[PDB]
């Protein structure tokens, strides 16, 4: 591909971290723009972020061209990179294996994503989070990533599982000291050994390393978030 | 495609209907196995999915009645994944458009359905919550459509994903099914025939005209009957 690619995100957005991982896996040449400025309504009138501009002239990100195609919705941005760079095999080759990668993302979206938010941001009962974590965990093979090799599955879920672990280790979140104790114990137990290794293997992935600030930075960022208290 | 395809669904499931639409759009040779919602699910279904998940596809393996699933078939669940599977198996059907950008916009339209309207359909019709959010989400979805035609001009998986749900909620509305108050029902019915919602009204009848929808829908009267036997849709006395 030769069209210009520009990815827009807020600095520590997990949704934008999705698109950042996939552009890295793809070997793409792209501009990265972290931040809401007045100009941004030219990327998306609604202020939706993350966003990708595609095609048009090379432009500084804060001057998006009227010619470029503008795209939003993080999981569609994943599919987009995969489609633009088929040669990077961001998804596997067979339809069945692609179907399992997508099913795995749906498990995260439909079952775990909201309870992660209940347990860590709304201080709600933690029980359902751990069950949804297990359910996603159960869809992993004994080794490797969700469908064996790295795929959009990982781009989709990595930013969120890595932040969960970072928060739990750091005691950030709105859960009770009691529920926080219960989650630290679950994640360190054999029940959740598979998912814990998954995150470890995720965190070793070069595309994750590059698009993660480092634990230092993510932590400094984290400790300026209200909903984490 | 030479592999056998079998689609398992509880009857009248909008989730299974998604994949039905897509198999009909694809021109696929497929076997359709309907399970009764209100029975328990046959013991044999565990061989298609141990947790009883529907809808589900078996792919390949030997040719077998659906109640005799072969272990040699690959088994897939999750309706939005099943849509992308059919497109992947039948690329000549162009269930998604050709360019990455248009593909991305079709997938984004599915996201808007899921992020906003899907849960207000449940809240307003099955839980009886105030319906203002439901209208606003319908508007949000409506504003993502182009001036005419389908979400990305030509029909795509966007319609496979959203048609089963948009059609049932408009069916339920005109017939007054749901847990919402009777005032909120007149509010919704009035809003839907208003000019505010002309575009989404045009989208729904354009959906209902599509061959693949007609054949997988099997008529309003049988969808009404199916819905009058969903207990969660009944206001209590
Ligand atoms: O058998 C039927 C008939 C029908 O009309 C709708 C449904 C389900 C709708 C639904 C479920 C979960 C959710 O979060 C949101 C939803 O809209 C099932
Ligand atoms: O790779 C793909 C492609 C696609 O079209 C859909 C999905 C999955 C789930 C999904 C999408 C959007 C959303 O807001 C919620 C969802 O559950 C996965
Ligand atoms: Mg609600």
């Amino acid at each position: 591909c030769t069209e210009q690619i520009t990815l827009y995100t807020t600095t520590f957005s997990p949704y934008g971290h999705r698109a950042h991982i996939a552009l890295e896996e793809a070997g793409a040449e792209y501009t990265l723009c972290q931040i809401k400025p007045e100009w941004y309504k030219r990327v998306n009138p609604l202020g939706k972020v993350p966003a990708i501009t595609f095609g048009g002239p090379q432009v500084p990100p804060d001057e998006p061209s009227p010619e470029s195609e503008k795209l939003v919705e993080s999981l569609a941005l994943l599919e987009f990179v995969a489609d633009v760079f088929p040669e990077a095999k961001l998804l596997p080759a067979s339809p069945v294996q692609r179907a399992r990668a997508r099913a795995f993302i749906a498990i995260y979206q439909n079952y775990l994503h909201d309870q992660f938010r209940d347990a860590f941001f709304r201080g709600e009962p933690v029980g359902p989070f751990l069950q949804a974590l297990e359910t996603l965990q159960s869809a992993l093979p004994p080794a490797g990533f969700a469908v064996g090799e790295w795929s959009l599955a990982e781009a989709a879920v990595a930013p969120f599982l890595a932040r969960m672990m970072l928060y739990l280790d750091a005691g950030l979140g709105k859960y009770s000291e009691a529920d926080g104790e219960t989650m630290r114990a679950a994640l360190a137990s054999e029940r959740f050994a598979r998912i814990s290794q998954y995150v470890r293997d995720i965190r070793a992935r070069a595309s994750f390393v590059k698009s993660w600030g480092g634990d230092d930075v993510q932590l400094e960022a984290a400790k300026a978030i209200p909903m984490l208290r």
